[PDB]
């Protein structure tokens, strides 16, 4: 599913990501834009052999099982394929774990490099939320 911007904002808000670990909704929407262009089916191979999955490009080295990431963990207790669903619940549950792991949203390189410190409120402009 390719979410609209406001459509994603509303779903993330409903699932409790606004202010989660102190990160305002626009941070999450910005991260999703640059991670997946709001496409739940997005995937990305990494150089280490892990893969990133879904709306927030959650990685198989620690967070989900894909059966092809040697030595990896599955801290969200999910198949990575679940991160590709049109329903973002699994991605949100897992993102909450990730952002709680110590480095906040820096865990998303795209967020640090493209969203951090920017006008993230612009991401939710116009949305009826
Ligand atoms: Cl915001
Ligand atoms: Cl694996
Ligand atoms: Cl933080
Ligand atoms: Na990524
Ligand atoms: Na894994």
């Amino acid at each position: 599913k390719v979410f609209g911007r406001c459509e994603l904002a509303a779903a993330m808000k409903r699932h409790g990501l606004d202010n989660y670990r102190g990160y305002s909704l626009g941070n999450w929407v910005c991260a999703a834009k640059f991670e997946s262009n709001f496409n739940t089916q997005a995937t990305n191979r990494n150089t280490d052999g892990s893969t990133d999955y879904g709306i927030l490009q959650i990685n198989s080295r620690w967070w989900c099982n894909d059966g092809r990431t040697p030595g990896s963990r599955n801290l969200c207790n999910i198949p990575c394929s679940a991160l590709l669903s049109s329903d973002i619940t699994a991605s949100v549950n897992c993102a909450k774990k990730i952002v709680s792991d110590g480095n906040g949203m820096n865990a998303w390189v795209a967020w640090r490099n493209r969203c951090k410190g920017t006008d993230v409120q612009a991401w939710i402009r116009g949305c009826r939320l």
